[PDB]
């Protein structure tokens, strides 16, 4: 799988995308890879941020279904037309695959200015699919189609500190291996937690600790309604209740220095002078994630080098700045970018399941360092999944 190492480019807050063909003859693509959403689709039409797009009249091998599709996102939205055509993955494994493609004619904040994708791949399940669960999303054709396995590993890479349009363009993002596990991409060990239902990639959070310390709620709580791991999602978002009592406990350990309510909100900016950031003084936070085996469980550990995302100072001035990436949500837990990019998250589709390991990629500095640990027993464990 070297193929396939170092295929991934982009940064948390724009997404990570990997480079795609499609038609006949190969037409060349930025495709955001989003473990949140079933469907595939591209840029159709000229459009102020898009450099190009799919251009259905020049491949020979496209077909119309004639059919309308609406996909609305969290936040964003988009108009296209369902069609099929031949795509392949570049710096992925070397087949061929007829896929559902949705054209995308209209849209409203879904493309990002100097972003360089022109699309967006889909790897969750049919359910969720628009419009209905009969159009088979990507990875489902590429299994189907080829004698790649149901699995698909992702490590996305934090730089750590800000990059500019054309740093983003010769940096390298991160990870995709269609088809296995790569061990390069991680160290230590690979410990598995169950998906609970094949629609997003839910998975069931038992227990929350910031600095060890139990935030100590209902372990309903952490996953009301549902909690997914999402590639297309920046920040690790929680429920209205839980992101309250995670802001609480995070104040207090901080307490030393003191913040603008601003920031807390993930609308205002914070800055320390260049190398200056405090990372001792804000806490790690521990994610304990259903096991395998009964009663067993295991937890994943953030550093503030995951949950405070780097921003250019807009300022002349040499400042490192963040934005606080943990927000409030209505619609659940969600385990975005600022979470993947501490681990090497295995999608064991195969066996309807998801793997984290601490990724060589994640920064940290010199006294703390991400992990993946475990097990744990003590857990009181069953009812934390919603119905
Ligand atoms: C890659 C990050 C991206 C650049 C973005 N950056 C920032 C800084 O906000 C912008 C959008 N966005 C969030 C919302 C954030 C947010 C949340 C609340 C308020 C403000 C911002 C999101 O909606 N992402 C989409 C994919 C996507 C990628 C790029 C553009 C649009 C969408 C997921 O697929 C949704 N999964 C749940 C889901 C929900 C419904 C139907 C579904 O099925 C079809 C699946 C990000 O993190």
């Amino acid at each position: 799988f070297v193929e396939m190492v170092d295929n991934l480019r982009g940064k948390s807050g724009q997404g990570y995308y990997v480079e795609m063909t499609v038609g006949s003859p190969p037409q060349t693509l930025n495709i955001l890879v989003d473990t949140g959403s079933s469907n595939f689709a591209v840029g159709a039409a000229p459009h102020p941020f898009l450099h190009r797009y799919y251009q259905r009249q020049l491949s020979s091998t496209y077909r119309d279904l004639r059919k309308g599709v609406y996909v609305p996102y969290t936040q964003g939205k988009w108009e296209g037309e369902l069609g099929t055509d031949l795509v392949s993955i570049p710096h992925g494994p070397n087949v061929t695959v007829r896929a559902n493609i949705a054209a995308i004619t209209e849209s409203d904040k879904f493309f990002i200015n100097g972003s360089n994708w022109e699309g967006i791949l889909g790897l969750a399940y049919a359910e969720i699919a628009r419009p209905d669960d009969s159009l088979e999303p990507f990875f489902d054709s590429l299994v189907k189609q080829t004698h790649v396995p149901n699995l698909f590993s992702l490590q996305l890479c934090g730089a750590g500190f800000p990059l500019n349009q054309s740093e983003v363009l010769a940096s390298v993002g991160g990870s995709m291996i269609i088809g296995g596990i790569d061990h390069s991409l991680y160290t230590g060990s690979l410990w598995y937690t169950p998906i609970r239902r094949e629609w997003y990639y839910e998975v069931i959070i038992v227990r929350v600790e910031i600095n060890g310390q139990d935030l100590k709620m209902d372990c309903k709580e952490y996953n009301y309604d549902k909690s997914i791991v999402d590639s297309g999602t920046t920040n690790l978002r929680l429920p209205k209740k839980v992101f309250e009592a995670a802001v609480k406990s995070i104040k207090a350990a901080s307490s030393t220095e003191k913040f603008p309510d601003g920031f807390w909100l993930g609308e205002q900016l914070v800055c320390w002078q260049a190398g200056t950031t405090p990372w001792n003084i804000f806490p790690v936070i521990s994610l304990y994630l259903m096991g395998e085996v009964t009663n067993q469980s295991f937890r994943i550990t953030i550093l503030p080098q995951q949950y405070l995302r780097p921003v250019e100072d807009v300022a002349t001035s040499q400042d490192d700045c963040y934005k606080f990436a943990i927000s409030q949500s209505s619609t659940g837990t969600v385990m975005g970018a600022v979470i993947m990019e501490g681990f090497y998250v295995v999608f064991d589709r195969a066996r309807k399941r998801i793997g984290f390991a601490v990724s060589a990629c994640h920064v940290h500095d010199e006294f703390r360092t991400a992990a993946v640990e475990g097990p744990f027993v003590t857990l009181d464990m069953e009812d934390c999944g919603y119905n």
